[PDB]
């Protein structure tokens, strides 16, 4: 009843903070998407950035769900990395959303402390996760010797700095060549020889 | 004239870097320098237009020091660890670079004048790192791997780590930072 209201706030302004920007997203472009008032909007988010905040949070949820979704049936752990790899990709819909507001959480992150420790746990999380599966393909044999936690850092970074080329335009760049090149640097800096 | 419009670009840059784009108002510009509205309407007829002129502005000053830094360099590995170290958000100028180019990227995704800038600057300095890369080759200092993969895999993991910095994550520093950088020039470029 009252906790439907909210998701259906939440998925909505998230996916007009993604296609918009948050700071042109008024109160009532939610409350006309939805047929409600802006005061049933205020009375569960008094603030736009509480709307951002949790709407982050339900969406990190989201993700981390996805990705267990993805990978529970993966025991290799080369597959496990290339599927990792793979929903982080800015893929039409949902995930190239997801790009979009978490380049704007970047910036917002430099100004407002429960965004930034909301983004930080969240890319904390995937930092484990991508070092984890390391230290597996490394036990397996599949994997070279090298300090997961400086490869986590380098593939984490690289995957960040490719989807900007994605979203900003750069010529030559699409989700395919950004796979490609990710592929290209498991394939060569991360399986062994 | 040239002087105000001067003044308004530096002090717009600098609220923008600190304070962010959409929390700028005209009326805060104005008071940091003691005008009205209307006087930086004068000078630019949108906030749009603001932001637009100082990244001009901006770009230009950064493609002159980096020819400054550059100009006797001979040496190719000496030339690209200058190139990197320049892009270190370091306090103050260089940080407050980053903390305008981050709201550029997203700006880009929805202004077309601003993508436009932001591609051709991009442009520019990925060019001058994939050169850079091949100057190297030649001089036989650095691995022959293709160079526009690697200026494509330098460049990202440069943005990559300053999203890191900027972000607060635990245990990244600009020196942690330059430390990656270099190591991935020593370890991947550098020929063995
Ligand atoms: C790689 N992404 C930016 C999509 C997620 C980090 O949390
Ligand atoms: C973020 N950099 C400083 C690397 C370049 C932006 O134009």
């Amino acid at each position: 009843p009252q906790s439907e209201a909210r998701r259906r706030i939440l998925e909505t302004a998230w996916r007009l903070i993604a296609r918009r920007g948050y700071h042109n997203v008024r109160i009532h472009d939610i409350a006309s998407e939805l047929g409600t008032s802006n005061a049933t909007i205020h009375y569960h988010f008094p603030s736009k950035k509480d709307i951002l905040l949790e709407a982050l949070r339900r969406n990190v949820k989201l993700a981390f769900d996805r990705q267990v979704a993805e990978l529970h049936t993966i025991a290799d752990a080369r597959e496990r990395l290339v599927r990792l790899v793979e929903l982080q990709l800015p893929t039409p819909g949902l995930l190239r959303d997801e790009w979009s507001v978490w380049l704007q959480v970047w910036t917002e992150s430099t100004l407002n402390p429960k965004i930034r420790d909301l983004y930080n746990d969240a890319y904390d999380r995937w930092y484990q996760t991508i070092a984890m599966t390391i230290r597996t393909g490394q036990k397996q044999g599949v994997f070279r010797d090298q300090d997961a936690d400086e490869l986590a850092t380098r593939l984490s970074a690289l995957i960040d700095g490719l989807g900007i080329q994605v979203l900003t335009g750069k010529r030559g760049c699409s989700v395919d060549h950004m796979r490609q090149h990710l592929n290209d640097f498991i394939e060569h800096n991360i399986v062994e020889r």
